[PDB]
């Protein structure tokens, strides 16, 4: 039910956070490309799981993805990675119904 | 069905944009409280319309409101207004399924 | 009718009381987050039930959660849990039309 | 329609705040009954206005009065006034749909 | 006009009398809790009907309810039930304009 | 089954072709904006139908929409409309399994 | 799982890009013929791998192939090569779920 | 195993023969278009069944279709229908391992 | 009573698996401590049962508990939970005489 | 009734931690005096609860107190407070079966 | 009965004190190692005796062992030996019900 | 009931008086040590009996012990034994409700 | 609760210490009677308070009084006062659960 | 109520009379020690019953006990028993409100 949706959001975030980790030792120049590559893989699995376990969540997920890709797409190379991460995490919190979408 | 939801988003944005306008001629130190006052009024109408025309949209609307209010709540006085507007416009675009949630 | 609303309030309280129970053995420093996690799950179900059985109750419900969450949000770590429970218990009683909103 | 409700909430708060003012110079031991006397008068007008301009608001209003009245009713003489004001302020904010029901 | 008010009083009394009936078999230590539970349910319906059919009657209904609840609230456990019933039946008769408010 | 998917593709194309029609009498400067506005409305309905009738089709649909919007997004104002239409019809044909994706 | 599909897309693209390379030194009029010959070989392997590792991907792959062969099939000799490459790269991006299907 | 493949070939032929039937009462100039439309629908179902029951059969099936659509594609309007039917029937017999691929 | 020992191992595993379940919706940074809290409770009961039903099993049990607590103790916050579960799972299998201590 | 023991340990620690808090803004030389007074009060309640809910815990509890009181008793005035706290905290952890009795 | 427990505590202390003796002429950097080796041997015997003569004492014994091993585990090499001895001696006194757990 | 408590007091005194007897021949300097050793043994049994037969008596018993160990603890070596005996016997008489707590 | 008992012990000690004060300026021969007279008055009040606030404390209190009166009763005139004070302060400390019953 | 007090007096007297009976066959020299021993046991039970059933009776009871003990305390060995019995019965009769406190 609505449980499936929650769990999937957890997975997505996990994949997201893991891809971010891949960026640890890569130089700024390659950070976005590195993260992006790692994330694209795990994302598809997540999206597929959604398609069969919680279809209503698919378009929402597509929206957060789009939000991050588009933000980075229009940002200067140097800001792309940060632009994506920032918009993705907030967008995901919104989709999740999390009240504090900004920070601590 | 889904049309009602779209229309309501339009209304919300309209109320939002109008309240922002109330802020035009005021000095920065006041812009937030002025905007907030004007927006609180029109918001309630919008939320009520949602409750009877598209209930599923209510909790979402609540999330985009909380996004904005909470962002401003934790911001320095000088940034509150901008913090609210920025987070509100984006959160609403996300809820609307608008792909470009950042800017032009 | 108005019966649906009553029943939903019962459910909400049940979810609330159950999440509180989850806090049984965790040391004070974790009680809040633990409770928060358990409650966020069950809350969504309740809110969804409201959306289809008693929409007018949704905005009221969104109010109590905010009431509670905001109270804890501004409280010192040590008081957050108690701040939330206290304000949630009362806000729900108010929404329910219960005359004695404080205690025994 | 929802405008009438907002306006009435403003009036109620106004009556409330004014009665509190009556408590300005009275010695702590008589503050509550002094306040109580002043507030009982203005309340009736407000309630009547509600009955003809926004009936749905009446039961909500009767609720918040009972909330404040009952809290003070069970408090020690020395705490009655504060108990009433605190619970009334918050109950009214809840009924108004105000997200921050506690403080600044 | 005034017919609606009469009918509503009938309904209230009916709900009252029915809840009292719920108390039939229960022993003298539970009668109040049992009665209270049964009555709280039916009351809300009645109050809601009043809000839309005869709003002026709402605050009055609130007064008779309070009379009864408050009377029992300050009574010893053993007397609570009787205190409530006695004060409720009379308060309702008064609100109804019934000349013999005491007994046969 | 796979029938639902086919039908939905038909609907999408229909909405697309209709929005294009909205453009016949507008000169260059307004063509994209106009089309975009008309299409955004009908698209949401289609996407919603997909979410409940053929979820696997959602991400594919998100793709063609993405294909089209992005192509126009990076095109000079004068070419945006044509860029969108061209990429949309082809992407849709691909998603539909239509062998001749270019023209005749 | 969905990983197999991703990997196969990578392989396909690799075979594609390699065949394109074969065209590096042939004069325009032979570029297509040359490319076509080199690509036909490697394609079969890729398609076979799909048949056993990710069957659902086969019909999609067939589409992309058809997309390009058909585009070139109807193009003037001088444009055939470019027609194939353009349509193949985009069709593959669509099948891959790549949002930017056009260019940099 | 190999039974599934046989059965699917039967289905395909059935769909093919049925679509041909749709062409009976229409005049030649309309035969092809009509047949094509009817066949495109049923084909997709068949192809999908193949994807999950006998993947190795997919590329083969894609060959008969290709063979047919391409034969008609290059034929004069008047011959298209016959060109398709002739090539489809034979290609399918070849794929089926039927020794007499021409006629009786 | 080698039976008693077996049964106790079952209980321990049950308590373990249940505590893990408590970790179901809590964010990762909290999983370990949430799990730890839930497990510490049920563990004591199990250990006490061992003390009176199968004393020889007590020191073994303290060993698998130590194995897990120590593994997590020296792990980075992010790995603690996984470190504990992995080592506990295996250590218990070893103590149980289970030949496949790793996985499937 | 091992649950009762756990709960009591929680209470004891709570009383302990609270008394420590009483020491916050008092000058060092005043610390111990203050803490001791606050703690002696709450301790008795805890011990009494133990006497009726978990008697076996009483002598253990008397051991931690003796531990702490005696440690401070033999310490120089300047070290008494720290001597008590240090020994009390560890002794309680030992009695609780907590493996890490020293620190983090 | 309780005699067995006392005797076992004596044995444990004896083993402990003997192992300490082994540390007699070993250079400081080697003291903890040496002691640990000697103590691990004798400890097992003691623990086994407990398992059959006084099982309830086993879990307690594991606690004082864990107290000492953990204290040294987190101490700088130079302090490990002293950390272990200090925490072991006290933890054992606590388990024994000895009132003066610190020194004299 | 209260009988159990009386009997236990008798036992305690018996253990006490017996330990004192152990001191019969040892010279003054060692007298306290000797007595202490003998008494510590028998005391534990008595305390355990109390824990299961009369828990309320445990904390009282701890008081008498404490009273005696503390009195001797602060006495000069030469007076320790006498200090303990005197305070123990009197403290025990007080706990027993014996009116003449001093002598004959 | 157990709080009442504590408070009463405080009162008793206060009355005791106050009566002692009455003795400051009286020479030996009159000291006991003076103290005795002053104490007998205040004692009764204390005992009465106990009878209604903490009955279980009465017999204990009777014990401490008995200890003091009896000790003095058998002492030479010159020692009576000191005999009473000494035995009373200790007996009261015992009844209070105070560990150091002798001095500092 | 006052009944409880009466009943307790009956019990006390019964215990008293029974202890006296224990004295039937012992020689004068042991009479008082025999009676005293038997009575001390049963007295405690009675006093405890008073503490929970009729607290106001405790101090009175304490007072008669004291009357009898003290009378015997100051009597020659040969008269102790008779001194106690005589004063106890009369004292008890007085406490009971019995008019003839001397004899028949
Ligand atoms: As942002
Ligand atoms: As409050
Ligand atoms: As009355
Ligand atoms: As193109
Ligand atoms: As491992
Ligand atoms: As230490
Ligand atoms: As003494
Ligand atoms: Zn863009
Ligand atoms: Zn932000
Ligand atoms: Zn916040
Ligand atoms: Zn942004
Ligand atoms: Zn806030
Ligand atoms: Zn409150
Ligand atoms: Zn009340
Ligand atoms: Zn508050
Ligand atoms: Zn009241
Ligand atoms: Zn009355
Ligand atoms: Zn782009
Ligand atoms: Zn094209
Ligand atoms: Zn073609
Ligand atoms: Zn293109
Ligand atoms: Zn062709
Ligand atoms: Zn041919
Ligand atoms: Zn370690
Ligand atoms: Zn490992
Ligand atoms: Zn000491
Ligand atoms: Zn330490
Ligand atoms: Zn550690
Ligand atoms: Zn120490
Ligand atoms: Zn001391
Ligand atoms: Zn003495
Ligand atoms: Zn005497
Ligand atoms: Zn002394
Ligand atoms: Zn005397
Ligand atoms: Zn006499």
């Amino acid at each position: 039910a609505t449980t499936e949706e929650q769990k999937l959001i957890e997975d997505v975030n996990a994949s997201f956070r893991a891809a971010m980790a891949t960026t640890a030792n890569v130089p700024p120049a390659d950070k976005y490309k590195t993260f992006e590559a790692a994330f694209t893989v795990s994302s598809k699995r997540n999206l597929a799981d959604a398609v069969s376990k919680a279809p209503q969540l698919v378009p929402k997920l597509d929206e957060v993805y789009n939000a991050a890709y588009n933000a980075a797409d229009h940002a200067a190379p140097e800001d792309k990675y940060e632009a994506f991460v920032l918009h993705f995490s907030e967008a995901l919190r919104i989709i999740a119904g999390t009240p504090e979408v900004h920070a601590v």
